[PDB]
DNA sequence: GCAGTGAACTAGCTCCGAAAACCTATAACCGGTTGATTTCGAAGCGTTTTTTGAGTTTTTCCC
């Protein structure tokens, strides 16, 4: 249930959170034996209330006493609906509320306005993304066994070439387009491996074939996971690195990018070819995300870029 | 003047479709002959027509 070992983030489902006798208690079908009792309550913990759960104001009081962030997310924890805002660590605020302020916003803003540094960040994002493609498509054979048998030499050549291109070109405007070309080739490779036939990527949900729908669902979950990552870091969604400065919710899409083609896309084609239900697809996606430590990776990346930007 | 959307735009690509560019045979055209018949023309001024130009009014087309 520990959703991110890097963030001390826990997912609670099928239980009520209430305060009896001055201690926050979980009313669950397992009673005393539920693992929720092992939840450490400290300023380092952060909760994610899941499906079928409710919380009492008294609990909110006790958690605030202990300084524990709370957030509501849907099935499996991908769509993050609402959460507590996290503080910002600077010398002029200084409340004693015992809430672990986080300093990453200052680091982010310290460079966000300098375009050259912003570009350097974009490059760093894409380096990470490609290396996660090469990892999941080649190094690990779980997909191979599942049925996603694809050629390697063509994929390796394409990825090598795109990586070679990343280290070049002057502005965001090229990077976006280079990624788009890589995207197209990856789609073609996946369709060939899946024997799905010809594939064309419609957008704004105009597609009707299973592949398109499953891609949309997968991307929706990925966005939710990224939103969780940013919220844990406290960075507002508007300070995008690679998407346009006017794009509402740009940053989450920047962060979501580092898994779409690594983990969502193959599963979308696999499930479409296998003829799965939408529910089966959702469960498979969440299982893949859990297996890959996705949230932890996207946390590590954001921290790495912050430290590297100095 | 603002918040908002939709249109113009980005790189390089394979991949695909089309007009462009090139090769071939050969039928029509090129050159040579005779020579009595008809056709054409040397200057140039006046007449008549074209056809170019000149403007535009109207009509038609496309959106």
């Amino acid at each position: 249930i520990l959703h991110s070992k890097r963030a001390n983030l826990y997912y609670l489902q099928h239980c009520r959170v209430l305060v009896n006798g001055g201690r926050v208690e979980y009313v669950t079908d397992e009673g005393r034996h539920s693992h929720y009792w092992n939840i450490p309550i400290a300023n380092t913990t952060s909760l994610l209330l899941g499906t079928g759960t409710s919380i009492t104001q008294a609990a909110m009081r006790e958690l605030a006493r202990a300084g524990v962030l709370v957030g509501f997310c849907g099935g499996g924890g991908t769509p993050l609906f609402s959460a507590n805002e996290v503080d910002v660590e600077v010398s002029w605020l200084t409340p004693q509320s015992e809430y672990r302020p986080t300093e990453y916003l200052q680091r982010w803003v310290g460079f966000w306005f300098d375009e050259e540094k912003r570009l350097v960040a974009a490059r760093h994002f894409q380096r990470a993304r490609l290396e996660r493609i090469r990892h999941s498509w080649l190094e690990d054979r779980v997909l191979r066994d599942a049925g996603f048998a694809v050629d390697a030499t063509a994929l390796a050549v394409a990825v090598e070439d795109s990586a070679r291109a990343l280290e070049q070109a002057p502005n965001h405007e090229h990077l976006l387009t280079e990624e788009a070309r890589l995207s197209k080739r990856l789609f073609k490779l996946a369709a060939q491996a899946t024997r799905y036939g010809e594939f064309v990527r419609a957008k704004r949900g105009s597609g009707g074939d299973p592949a398109n729908r499953f891609l949309d669902h997968g991307n929706y979950l990925a966005y939710g996971l990224a939103a969780t990552a940013t919220w844990v870091l406290g960075i507002p969604h508007g300070l995008a690195v690679l998407h346009g400065k006017t794009r509402r919710g740009g940053l989450v899409f920047d962060v979501a990018d580092l898994i779409k083609d690594s983990l969502i896309l193959p599963q979308a084609f696999l499930s479409a070819m296998r003829g799965d239900e939408e529910q089966d697809f959702r469960q498979a996606c969440l299982d893949n995300l859990s297996r890959a430590q996705a949230l932890d990776f996207m946390i590590d990346t954001l921290k790495d870029v912050a430290q590297r930007s100095t």
